């Protein structure tokens, strides 16, 4: 539930919840290095845009409460197991 947006749409999406919805997209374990991938080229915008909000990323992920930090960064859900 995160394709259908469109590029403005998807820019007023709380980025942790924008990274939620793209793990059960995947229903994979992502790299926070991959994850940006995906997010940034979903919006219509460039990567810089969400660089801004790669820093903000580290401060906003770190104090979610559903999120699961896997292996090394390899972010996803908790809500699976």
């Amino acid at each position: 539930g995160i394709k259908q947006y469109s590029q403005e749409e998807l820019k007023e999406m709380a980025l942790v919840e924008i990274a939620h919805e793209l793990f059960e997209e995947h229903k994979k374990p992502v790299p926070f290095q991959e994850l940006l991938n995906e997010i940034a080229s979903l919006l219509g915008v460039k990567k810089e845009e969400l660089g801004d909000r790669i820093a903000q990323f580290y401060t906003d992920l770190n104090i979610d409460g559903r999120f699961l930090a896997l292996s090394d960064q390899t972010w996803g859900l908790r809500s699976w197991y």
